[PDB]
């Protein structure tokens, strides 16, 4: 099968195929995780994936989505994940974690709680910060505060301080959030960038700030570790293909600039869009940028069906198949692909204690 | 749904029918629970059951089955549970323990290890002791030490200071392990108890073990939390309908001596039987001790399929339905119960992190 093939990057070595992509919880309190996140995490290391990579973990309090997201801003915040890390290690799973910062999508409710913008008067939100003042709408009509350049100096030393203490937390995977909307799209997307200054207007100047993070987080990330991102690459926004090329363009600078795989995925920068959802719907996308920026990738959406993870590897749309929301029906998602692709000793993709028992 | 409904016992409330029988992991270290522990009861407790009853936990070094057994006979040993109590709590499920004595089945190896006695010159293996001096056979050759009075006097304490241990832990429900052809079963069968004092010979001799270790417990744990024992009540062995009967009759006494629910199982006492293995085999025979004996009752091998499992409800054979292996494979498999049998809001069955997600 090529899900259970093993896949070796940088000095890394994943034991099989599935990653599992970051996933929110909203279970934190002021960015510190807690026993939610080290039993699910280990949970999910034990269930047999190769790479799990941790939730978009916020590297400035004023970039967390939500009151319950993760936080990486302090060294205490760092030294919270190091018995996690240990946890996924010990279960042979390799950790990644995915930086991150909201931008003008910052300061909403939990999804069960809203899902939208903190009211003005509620003492749990926080001004937000982007490119430009201008708000997402919809349910996050919350207008942004304009960076200044300080400001843009300020949150690129966040990502280098978030990456450096990622490292010495024992991460072995890491990943920029430079997609969904939140502030490194927010950047590169002319709908929400009308800087005049050296950080909007071309396609260099749109690109500076995502370039430079990525630069300054590589001084301090090792060079034997995956340095990954994920990017939006179209927002189905009648725009896709002007999009996709200047999206593949800054793949290609990514790569240049010691990117080792992209996480593809859809924009998500402004709400008035025509997303065509369907499982693997995003497979073309991603071997499109494969091809045309020679990089490894991979992205998500639907498939949690195993034998079309399979088929994406096979085509070779994809690096990695990113599996999530089945992970959170089933730890085990992975035993469960293993049989339903009729791999040998699929029970021992889980370890001893459960193995022996469901041969 | 029957499976899905609530069940109170004592002053202890089940979210629903859905109960984790005790498992064995193999993963303690000198009786010491550790990682391994935690977050594998922790995450089934998530997954949506009732009841998790943690894993035989040995009453004393020579009672556990293996060197990975844990232990709670010391007040350290205990301890070590209480993190992983109020983490089961924390999940809405409840938790209890099976507390244990191996009898002439313990210093074996590792199921995946060989599953069978500890070679003599092993600095892992120990003596072992029970009613009678007869090996079990088979994997289990080992002779055991014949108990005197004083043996018997001290396992027993042994059992109540285990009870008051896992009392004073936060556990709401336990579970006296007296099947299986451990040290309990072992007391009660004629085949492995050919002893001529007051502790053999006649059924009132035979049950006195069991029912003086009840007793002796009662006396610590709490008449406000279910008290339980597991039982092999036939061992197809030519002999079932006596057997049968007579277990009958010691799960009336068990009745009028406290307990509270029976989990009724097979005897496993020596190895030339030949018993029926099939989806829900045991029912029938829970049936009829529920009803003869007028005693609230669970059983197991073969639930993991949610109709069956509804079924056995229904029929009034259970009040709960002990689910195992198919725990280990899918620690959500309450989860996959609920979408089966057609629950509204099933994904509700796990928690927000993961039910809003799954609607
Ligand atoms: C509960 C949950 C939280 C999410 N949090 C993030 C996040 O932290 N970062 C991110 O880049 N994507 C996040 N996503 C997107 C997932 O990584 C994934 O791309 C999406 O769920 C599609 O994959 P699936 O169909 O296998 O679930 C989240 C999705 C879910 C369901
Ligand atoms: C890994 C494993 C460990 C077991 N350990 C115990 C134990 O600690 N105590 C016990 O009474 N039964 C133990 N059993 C029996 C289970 O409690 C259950 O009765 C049996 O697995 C049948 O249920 P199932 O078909 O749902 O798996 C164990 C079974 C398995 C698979
Ligand atoms: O980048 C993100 C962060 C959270 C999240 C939650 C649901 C769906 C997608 C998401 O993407
Ligand atoms: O009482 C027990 C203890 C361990 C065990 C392991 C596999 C099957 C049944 C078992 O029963």
């Amino acid at each position: 099968s090529a899900l259970f093939e093993p896949y070796t990057l940088k000095d890394v070595t994943l034991r099989n195929r599935i990653a599992i992509p970051p996933m929110c919880q909203y279970m934190a309190e002021d960015g510190m995780i807690n026993d939610w996140h080290h039993v699910h995490l280990a949970g999910l290391a034990r269930g047999g994936a190769g790479l799990l990579v941790v939730e978009a973990t916020a590297v400035a309090p004023e970039g967390r989505i939500t009151p319950g997201c993760a936080g990486i801003w302090s060294d205490a915040h760092a030294q919270a994940f190091v018995p996690v890390v240990q946890a996924i290690k010990a279960a042979g799973s390799v950790p990644g974690i995915q930086i991150a910062h909201a931008g003008r999508k910052a300061s909403a409710n939990r999804p069960w709680e809203g899902d939208d913008h903190i009211a003005a008067d509620d003492t749990r939100g926080w001004e937000t910060i982007a490119p430009s003042a201008i708000a997402f709408g919809a349910h996050l009509p919350k207008v942004p505060r304009e960076m200044t350049l300080d400001d843009i100096a300020r949150v690129k030393q966040d990502f280098v301080d978030a990456a450096r203490r990622a490292r010495d937390a024992g991460f072995e995977w890491i990943e920029l959030h430079f997609a969904h909307g939140f502030l490194g799209q927010s950047f590169f997307s002319e709908h929400s960038n009308k800087r005049t200054d050296a950080y909007g207007g071309s396609f260099d100047n749109r690109s500076r700030f995502l370039l430079e993070t990525l630069a300054a987080v590589r001084e301090v990330w090792p060079e034997n570790l995956p340095l990954t991102a994920r990017f939006g690459v179209l927002e189905y926004d009648g725009r896709d293909e002007q999009t996709l090329e200047e999206s593949i363009e800054l793949a290609r600078r990514f790569k240049a600039g010691g990117l080792d795989l992209l996480s593809v995925s859809v924009g998500f920068t402004i709400p008035d869009t025509n997303i065509p959802w369907g499982p693997a719907f995003m497979g073309p996308i991603a071997e499109r940028v494969r091809r045309e920026a020679k990089l490894p990738v991979t992205s998500a959406w639907g498939f949690g069906t195993p034998q079309l993870a399979e088929a994406a590897l096979q085509a070779n749309q994809l690096d990695l198949v990113s599996v999530g929301r089945a992970h959170l029906a089933d730890p085990h998602w992975a035993y469960f692909a293993a049989k339903e692709l009729g791999v040998e000793k699929a029970s021992w993709t889980l370890p001893a204690p459960y193995a022996h028992w469901l041969e």
